[PDB]
């Protein structure tokens, strides 16, 4: 029945042993034969952790679940590779070595790569269609969830063509992207092109732009919420009433706004300082008392949209990012957040075995793991980990190539090196869309 | 099996479409990538320090952001690994290794603590998967652009307390334990020269001038002794060329250089703010290479060559050397060590029973950063094969890291793994015991 996921990939004995810090018990040529097919997917689940790459998966690692760990989810997919996620000068249309998460998105979204800054546009300033755009032209049901504001750069350039990532709604597109702004000829700000769109399933942060009022159109002078509201959005703003909600779909879309910027961070630590790790003491992470069960969880919105995209018989398409806001334990709980709904994807993608599940990154942060005894000019701090010793953490974004994993239908697409335009390929081929 | 011919942009990378790397679905290729049949040879080419970020910095340099490298970027089936030490004392994960414990993780399979090689952390010696090739009737070769003392060749060959333990002198004093005079199996060099492999190449003559404090060959230098047990001793590039054969009656060991051999290019140091207050970079070949010093290519051509011929197969290491804050040294070496790649691949796509893997120790600290970056440590902006400046800061560490293979058993390194597995790995594909 079906291609497996990696179950268990810890140290398997005593990592002071011979053989104790194996993480593979035999060959793995068979388990990798049965994990490739080019069977159609039905439906793709893209899970992205902002600033998540090598280094960051494997700092949270040390300190969560120590060297020798295993995150279920991240670490489960079976197919792996690199990918790059290079930008273009705007002027030159050479590479700009070096992304931010608007063009990288707009990257695996549309297919072509655009200057820093850009959403769903070229250099040319041209407007270009996403992959959630094509699986609803395909009739497959989509879902879009984040614990970032959802007018930030990866939920926004699913559904939003913009000049500038900064046209969050109405009054900053009229300002920094005039050619966008609805009342100068536009399709309007990304908070307006959002609610154009109408994914059957929105759920994330930035309440706060909703507030503002459109300026021109049908709905002029009332709120985007307003908005949402008389063209028959279901809109819920907190766990009890998200999981009150039994269908979303094209007449009923949901939109979730659970914050009125980001949602709250998992965990709370000191920002890293100059020679933190030797003038401060090791750093034990503490829970956000702002995360509460009044608040959905990155993993229950993910696990909510596939209940409700499932429905779908078609198939559907779900992006999930887990949002980053120098503070280590709020970037190593942002990747223990990750980590649970990757596991939510990929038990419902092994239960159901025509789901690719694709796991990767924008764009690396800065952050290295060092020496204890590191003298570093930039900022540091020493953290506890779950092995009861120190680890260094160092800020001292990125243009290093990054890991990308997958697991089922097409899954073989990310293995070598690839770009990140490959992405949008690899998700167009495989939901078989044109 | 099919090496990645072509993953460069496939167009214009401003259009649609252009910066594809890919031509269409991968499924079959990959499929067509796994084998389950034995290993008779293995090329283990490791890059110091070339992790992904330094893999990127010299693609973006050398080939261009949408470039790709024949050698490094050519293998099919990718993974990243995990090289953490151990505390000595503690035995808890020291999260940041060293060349010495990493390189004595994958050539024994056993976890160490920093500046180990080939011994736990109880100091007991473990068996190298070139010792255990040996044992099994393989050739066997060691090649490198560091000194041959340094931590990643030395691993295979010499179990010792501390890696600065280079020759009779400094293990007298740092490893006394293993000194040949107190009844240990001798210094690094000395038990180089006693592992005998086939093919040995690199660095490293100066220590060679040391004489044995005890033993047979006890008063004479560790060259004397060398010729004295039989070795081809070669120094340049002529000579490795006009040896035709190498083998337990006449191994081949070549010392090209009194230190580390020649780098291959040249630039100035990074400095605080040298984006900004110094002019762009254009890298330049270093005057001290020439055809009389043979290359890490030439040398792991020459290599292959002489193990190829034994009919049980061979067990090869290449390590591209890394010699501070040097971003044209750096991807000079990485292009050293594509170059040695392409020509492991050549080989084993042609001989069909070889696994070829690619990794590295642990990763450099170094960064590529925005252009207009202002950041606290050392930075230096490049003047790429694109035409525009690439800023590299410096501000080792403990990320996972790419590993790549290709051939027999190559599906061992996708996913995560661990720097261990890749001793079981080998030793499973060659069928060892």
């Amino acid at each position: 029945p079906e291609m497996p996921v990696l179950e268990n990939r810890a140290a398997q004995g005593d990592i002071t042993a011979p053989g104790g810090a194996r993480r593979l018990t035999g060959d793995q040529t068979a388990a990798l034969r049965d994990s490739l097919s080019d069977k159609p997917a039905k439906n793709i689940i893209l899970l992205i952790g902002d600033g998540m790459g090598d280094s960051e998966i494997t700092a949270a690692r040390n300190y969560a679940e120590g060297a020798g760990g295993f995150f279920k989810g991240i670490d489960a997919l079976p197919l792996t590779g690199q990918y790059t996620h290079y930008a273009l000068n705007k002027k030159t249309g050479k590479p700009d070595y070096v992304t931010d998460s608007a063009a990288s998105a707009t990257a695996w979204s549309t297919g072509v790569k655009t200057y820093n800054g850009a959403l769903g546009v070229d250099i040319h300033e041209k407007d270009h269609p996403t992959i959630l755009e094509m699986a609803k032209a395909a009739g497959l049901a989509t879902g879009n969830v984040s614990t970032a504001e959802l007018q930030d750069a990866v939920p926004a350039a699913l559904v939003a063509h913009v000049t500038s990532r900064k046209c969050y709604g109405p009054s900053a597109t009229s300002e920094k992207c005039p050619g966008n702004a609805l009342e100068k000829g536009g399709k309007g700000s990304i908070t307006e092109q959002l609610l154009n769109a109408r994914a059957d399933v929105t759920l994330g942060g930035g309440a706060k732009t909703f507030a503002e009022t459109a300026t021109a159109g049908e709905w002029q002078g009332k709120t985007l919420r307003e908005q949402a509201q008389a063209r028959g959005y279901q809109l819920v703003s907190d766990a009890a009433s998200l999981n009150s909600v039994t269908e979303a779909n094209q007449q009923k879309p949901l939109l979730g706004l659970f914050a009125d910027g980001n949602m709250p961070v998992r965990w709370l630590g000191p920002k890293a300082t100059y020679h933190g790790n030797i003038d401060k003491p090791a750093v034990t992470c503490t829970p956000n008392p702002q995360r509460n069960d009044s608040v959905p969880t990155l993993a229950q919105m993910t696990d909510k949209a596939i209940e409700l995209l499932s429905k779908n018989e078609k198939g559907f398409f779900l992006q999930v990012e887990g949002a980053s806001i120098a503070n280590p334990c709020g970037q190593i709980g942002e990747t223990v957040d990750l980590d649970e709904a990757v596991q939510r994807a990929l038990e419902f993608a092994k239960k159901e075995g025509n789901t690719l599940v694709i796991v990767t990154a924008d764009h690396a942060h800065a952050s290295q793991i060092v020496a204890p005894d590191t003298k570093a000019p930039g900022l540091t701090q020493a953290l506890n980990t779950k092995d009861g010793a120190v680890m260094v953490m160092s800020y001292g974004h990125t243009g290093s190539q990054l890991r990308i994993a997958a697991y089922g239908p097409h899954a073989a697409n990310v293995v070598g090196l690839t770009d990140q335009t490959d992405l949008f390929y690899t998700m167009k081929a495989a939901l078989g869309l044109k």
